[PDB]
């Protein structure tokens, strides 16, 4: 059945869950994928389609932005990202996993949940202010709005995204900058993690929501602990135009790295 494919989706932590397709079935979603492999590269949005996702509901049934995405896939895949998992898991900046096996219609299909995952990632809003076109510019208005940079009556301006005649966007894309370099600092901890424990793989901006997390670990392969190494070229180069359209470190012009506190002089 597809509720208690919900309840082993919920798991031990107390999570409300809706699913966000519908019966025991992978949703399909438009995603903004940087990919290279033998046959495809590049950075663009492609179409998933291996993960069934649920979104979260706090008491009062309010849906938030926490999802948990419970992609299937081959069974040794399943068997290494657990190892890989299970070398990482003590790292704060790492999505949390659950490995279960269930029985879909008549086999156990080996399914791997990230738990309180965001909706988009931060590779779809490197896309977003990447490939900006105001006539279809929809998941940078829903990050926009889903992190209170703006209240979504901002877009019923004429021109919002012009920079020359309305500068005030400048105020709400820093409103993103926070958010932008707590992600950067999360990294630095996910790279030491790798490096503490022996583990080649290459970073990609998909991988890692936009609250910082990372949750992909197929292409990883483990070396002898101590002398792993993270692959960040394309991971800092894609994301450079957003660290100053965004302001990603103004925090640093403040004491103690602290937005509340006053300036350094
Ligand atoms: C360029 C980069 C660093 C160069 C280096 O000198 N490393 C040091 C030695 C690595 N070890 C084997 C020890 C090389 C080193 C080994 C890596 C590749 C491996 O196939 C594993 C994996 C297979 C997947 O299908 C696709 C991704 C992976 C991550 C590959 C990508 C890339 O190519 C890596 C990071
Ligand atoms: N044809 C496929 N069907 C299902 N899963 C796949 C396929 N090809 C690759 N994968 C798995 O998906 C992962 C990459 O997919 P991705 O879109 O990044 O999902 P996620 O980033 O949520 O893990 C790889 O680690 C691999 O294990
Ligand atoms: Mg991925």
């Amino acid at each position: 059945d597809a509720q208690s494919f919900l309840n082993r989706v919920c798991g031990v932590s107390a999570a409300r869950l809706t699913p966000c397709g519908t019966g025991t079935s992978t949703d399909v979603v438009y995603r903004a994928f940087d990919i290279y492999n033998d046959k495809v590269a590049g950075f663009a949005k492609f179409l998933k389609t291996n993960c069934c996702r649920f979104q979260e509901k706090d008491e009062d049934d309010n849906l938030i932005d926490s999802y948990f995405v419970v992609k299937r896939h081959t069974f040794s895949n399943y068997q290494h990202e657990e190892t890989i998992y299970n070398l990482l898991k003590d790292c704060p900046a790492v999505a949390k996993h659950d490995f279960f096996k269930f029985r879909i219609d008549g086999d156990m299909v080996p399914h791997i949940s990230r738990q309180r995952l965001t909706k988009y990632t931060m590779a779809d809003l490197v896309y977003a202010l990447r490939h900006f076109d105001e006539g279809n510019c929809d998941t940078l208005k829903e990050i926009l709005v889903t992190y209170n940079c703006c209240d979504d009556d901002y877009f019923n301006k004429k021109d919002w995204y012009d920079f020359v005649e309305n500068p005030d966007i400048l105020r709400v894309y820093a409103n993103l900058g926070e958010r932008v370099r707590q992600a950067l600092l999360k990294t630095v901890q996910f790279c030491d993690a790798m490096r503490n424990a022996g583990i080649v793989g290459v970073l990609t901006l998909d991988n890692q929501d936009l609250n910082g997390n990372w949750y992909d670990f197929g292409d990883f392969i483990q070396t002898t602990p101590g002398s792993g190494v993270p692959v960040v070229d394309s991971y800092y180069s894609l994301l450079m135009p957003i660290l100053t359209l965004t302001r990603a470190l103004t925090a640093e012009s403040h004491v103690d790295t602290d937005l509340t506190k006053p300036y350094i002089k």
